């Protein structure tokens, strides 16, 4: 474990180095510009502010020290933030006039690679590698005149919706230092759900835009898989097609996702990465105010909803038909064989071999529960302990017979099983003449290291990774003390230790920030953001 | 497994034969009846019309739908006679002729198809005696669009066995010949649609191409097609043999006789209908402006890929056109993406077999296996140790037989993610490539002249011209743009080929005698830009042969 230490120290170091650079160079700039209203700055929704940044009336300069200063802030409370990406204050002077996002201070998940800083991942591995060039959305944003500032925390390895890694440590949620910000983008999350940064950039294959915007109160949207395009992209497995991988943007407000995604929609992505297909952001489905059919369902019979998810779901369902939308039961078919043996047996078709190999000489941070443990585990024995538990504990005994090795002609098989299921859905979805659907998204936030112990409550974010629709979450209510009480009486549908730690997880959580989920076709990411834009104006009209 | 025999796959033939028959039988009466009430109409001038002419004066009312329909049905028929290219009669398609919307961009264009464009009460065999009696219960999602743009699909097309083949026979429907030289193949394995447009028999088709199969029988039967980036258009309902395989993805196109008519039917493709139906389609609309443009171009090109010596009448077409492309005042660079061999060894025929063909296997229990195919049901049989040990033989020598064999095992998915990680790396690095000369487009060689009846199945390395825009995942198509000469053909003589093992032998061979055989060049442009590929095939078209302008 000396190579271990060694790099956890060097990661430390560097981390305490980029907040020294960041508080030095904001109380110059606070110096220089005392009668600055830095609070009014602040408070500014990003469209406001890029309007304010693009007629001159505020000054590139301004409004990224001010940022800087509240990143520097937040930072304190919630260990957010792993690195300054040190050259942007030069980026800032060259940025475009002309770009949409002309000097908005952006955030990066870490795994983000911009030119000269690492992409840990939270891995001995990967520390001490610079990346050697900017990924594509990172030289896009630039395009745009957007400036990046920050990397931000994300759980060892990823493949976690709690956030710590044992080289930058552990990322705390802004409204409760007890809770987990959610992730695997949770630096993200509590950034900018403190107010730290006004749009981040995260990614997703289980939940981990959804997660950590859910747990602290912004918006966030996954968009299908190759919507935008991941080239430069670091990850733990690289050619794992079943279930896809998306990145997207975290924001305070649905309108701030729409103008990133906006930018993001131009011919510098499309040329740079000429894989992702170039669907123009088409304004005229995000802007539509036709009355639309939605498919709802307020449990998906796998992980029961706490009572402050189940009421979120039913107060917007009910305002949506006040405004006159139709509402429509709907559920997914097939569920339990699409979590445990689709999703499932898509992320770890190898049984985890590729993922366990980051893992050597490292330590296993306790956020990630028995994860790694049970991977490392030889396939006849997983075999063994699924027909053990399976007459006991289904769940657990289906997630891990779908968690061993298979052969290229197994994964074939499994990538087509994949298919038919989409197609079966999009048959429910066409027969029942949808536009959209509604779903619960996990909340509030889980206590610090119990994700890891929580796998079922991924149900509601992975089916739409294994589907591929586009999917987003947005506010829209807090956990009253009437619904923190009411947990005592839940019991979750299967009673194993999943909803057993789930229960206790989602306790002491009054005032905390509950979402709903949005869901469209494939490549309908306007709709989905049009949907959010009506969940959003329903629910809480403040923020438009 | 016990050995079952051929007896089921013997009543499949003669079933799928009598199927045939009566297909036929009704075609010839149906065109019967209607020349008899119809005796005043010049078929020949309405087949000759290019189909731009046909689809407008259907439009204005100049012509009937019934006029051209069975105007085409009675050429098909015809055509048939001599190439062996039509399987089906779709025999619910007069009701269609009466149903078609008006509106619809293709309004009363008679459409062929490839066999396996699943047909509602047909068959999509495939050759594959398993497959016979098992009618589809729906058109597949390009069907019905094609029928809500107003077209009339009419016929079902042949194919080789399990379409894993650039020849085109199997044991149910036998062997589709070229309409150019009845010795020689018509390419597959969309070898019908290439026999029947090139001969007349249809004006416009749609196929597949996995490896090749929409540019082989267009080049060897003198047609235009276009493969468009695999996703492009639905997937939705192709019978295929094998389900699952993404790392080398499959794609569909137009067929045709003049470019033109391939960019009218990827408009008509590209609406609301086809991205309703099947949501995974990314809705992107047909871009006028970009296959329109007459701006000059940036070409790269290559005379030779290095792994499959072109003949001699591919090297002048390829020559020929560069030289007529520079005339018109395009520039022309000299361009190779890196590491080809690496793309076809590894990653296409990795990424094709990535399970030692086992599931591909599995389709030929108890049935015959068509020649055409030559010895690869034998080779993927083979256990995995003894595929390594041979490779391992093979490879001092015959570097080429030993990385395919090699290639051709079994692998986990642990592998099999690596490879898939491995094709995406290449596509950014011949991309990169392509960024640095700053390309529009490419321009390569295409295999050609047709090959003889039964060769293809043994000239496998022959598939590096296509194969590698497969793997790529690239929009590529292709245009007939001379014939060979005596000249070309005489040269045949002191052809050698790059590595002199069993497949440039047989390829030696297999393209002599081919005096006055159509050969085409291969057009490509980046991912998702099929337009700016049409306006680049438009370009090489109206300067190689302008007539069909
Ligand atoms: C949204 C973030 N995210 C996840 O939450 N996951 C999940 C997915 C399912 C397995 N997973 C997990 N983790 C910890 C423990 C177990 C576990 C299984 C088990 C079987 C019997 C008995 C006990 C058991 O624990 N499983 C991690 C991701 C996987 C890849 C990438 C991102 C991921
Ligand atoms: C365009 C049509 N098409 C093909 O041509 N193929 C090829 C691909 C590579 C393997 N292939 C083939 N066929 C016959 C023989 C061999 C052969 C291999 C070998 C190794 C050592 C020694 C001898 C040998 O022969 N290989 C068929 C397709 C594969 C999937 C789908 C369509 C295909």
């Amino acid at each position: 474990r000396q190579k271990a230490r060694g790099a956890a120290t060097r990661a430390r170091q560097k981390q305490r180095a980029s907040l020294e650079t960041m508080d030095k160079a904001v109380q110059r700039f606070r110096l220089q510009n005392p009668d600055l209203d830095s609070e009014a700055l602040l408070t500014l929704p990003l469209l406001q502010l890029v309007q304010k940044l693009q007629s001159g009336e505020l000054s590139p300069e301004a409004v990224f020290f001010t940022y800087l200063g509240k990143a520097w802030e937040v930072n304190k409370g919630t260990n957010c933030v792993t690195s300054y990406l040190t050259d942007c204050e030069t980026q800032l002077s060259q940025a475009p006039r002309q770009g949409l996002l002309y000097g908005v201070p952006v955030s990066l998940k870490e795994c983000f690679s911009y030119k000269g800083h690492d992409s840990t991942l939270g891995l001995s591995l990967n520390e001490g590698m610079p990346s050697e060039s900017d990924c594509v959305v990172v030289q896009v944003l630039k395009l745009q005149g957007a400036v990046p500032f920050v990397h931000t925390n994300v759980p060892q390895s990823m493949l976690s919706f709690d956030c710590s890694n044992p080289l930058f440590g552990q990322t705390m949620n802004p409204w409760k230092s007890s809770k987990s910000p959610g992730g695997s983008s949770g630096g993200e999350g509590a950034l900018i759900g403190s107010g730290g940064s006004p749009l981040g950039l995260g990614t997703d294959i289980g939940g981990s835009i959804r997660f950590p915007s859910a747990f602290c109160g912004i918006c966030g949207l996954k968009p299908t898989g190759n919507r935008l395009s991941k080239s430069g992209l670091k990850g733990c497995v690289y050619g794992q097609t079943a279930v896809q991988l998306s990145l997207g943007p975290m924001a305070r407000d649905v309108e701030s996702l729409a103008l990133c995604l906006k930018a993001l929609l131009c011919e510098h992505l499309f040329t740079l990465d000429p894989t992702v297909p170039p669907l123009p952001f088409r304004e005229e489905v995000y802007r539509s105010s036709r009355p639309l059919r939605v498919g709802y369902y307020e449990t998906d019979n796998y992980t029961m909803p706490s009572p402050a998810m189940r009421r979120a779901l039913i107060e917007t369902k009910q305002r949506l038909e006040a405004a006159g939308h139709t509402l429509i039961p709907f559920l997914p078919n097939n569920i339990p064989y699409a979590l445990e043996v689709l999703s499932a047996g898509g992320l770890f078709s190898d049984g985890g071999r590729s993922f366990l190999q980051n893992f050597k000489g490292d330590f296993v941070d306790p956020c990630l529960g028995d994860l790694i443990l049970i991977l490392r585990l030889p396939s006849w024995f997983k075999r063994l302990l699924s027909l053990l538990l399976k007459p006991l504990f289904p769940r657990l005994a289906a997630f891990l017979n779908s968690m061993r090795p298979r052969s290229a002609e197994k994964l074939w098989k499994l990538q087509h099983e994949i298919e038919m299921y989409r197609q079966s859905v999009i048959a429910q979805w066409k027969a029942m003449n949808l536009d959209v659907l509604l779903t619960p998204m996990l909340g509030p936030a889980l206590d610090l290291n119990t994700p890891g112990r929580a796998t079922g409550a991924i149900s509601y974010t992975v089916l739409y990774n294994c589907l591929d629709f586009p999917a987003g979450v947005v506010p829209v209510t807090t956990v009253t003390a009437e619904d923190d009480a009411q947990m005592e009486l839940y019991k979750g549908y299967f009673g194993d230790i999943w909803d057993i730690i789930l229960k206790k997880a989602m306790k002491n959580s009054v005032g905390l920030p509950v979402a709903v989920q949005c869901v469209a076709l494939p490549w309908q990411e306007e709709l989905c953001l049009r949907f959010m834009r009506e969940v959003e104006q329903l629910m809480t009209p403040q923020k438009q």
